[PDB]
């Protein structure tokens, strides 16, 4: 319920292109990223997280300690500097990324076998569902 450890296989991905567009990802690369199968690998140890979301051409990596603000440079995404902070709101893992973009961050709900991930930027929300492999 608070345990996010695992290798996570995607089963659905809603409004992916609206969220990428809100981040200003190149329209060309958007309709490549649309094609790619993603595997989310989470290593969680106490407060310390290592998140690795992987695909053929394109990976997103982040490591953080819950409750410790960190500078994040989204080099493989929109290549912006944000002030990221990840915390627990109940059993909901919440990341707020302060910077140019408003309403920017993500949330993870872990429901036994299922991981629900909502990514937000501006007025767009991308809803993803992964299953533990
Ligand atoms: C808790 C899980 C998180 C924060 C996972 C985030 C994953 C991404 C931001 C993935 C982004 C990607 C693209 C938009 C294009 C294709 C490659 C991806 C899947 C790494």
């Amino acid at each position: 319920t608070r345990d996010a450890n695992g290798t996570w296989e995607m089963e659905s991905n809603e409004n992916f292109e609206g969220w990428m567009k809100a981040l200003d990802i190149d329209f060309a690369l958007r309709k490549i990223a649309v094609r790619l199968t993603q595997t989310l690998v989470i290593d969680q140890d106490g407060d310390n997280f290592k998140v690795k979301c992987t695909s053929t051409f394109w990976n997103y990596d982040v490591d953080f300690t819950v409750g410790v603000e960190f500078d994040e440079y989204t080099k493989s995404l929109d290549n912006r500097h944000v002030k990221a902070l990840v915390t627990w709101e109940g059993d909901v893992l919440v990341c707020v990324q302060k910077g140019e973009k408003e309403n920017r961050g993500w949330k993870k709900w872990i429901e036994g076998d299922k991981l629900y991930l909502e990514l937000t930027c501006g007025d767009q929300v991308c809803r993803q569902v992964f299953k533990k492999k």
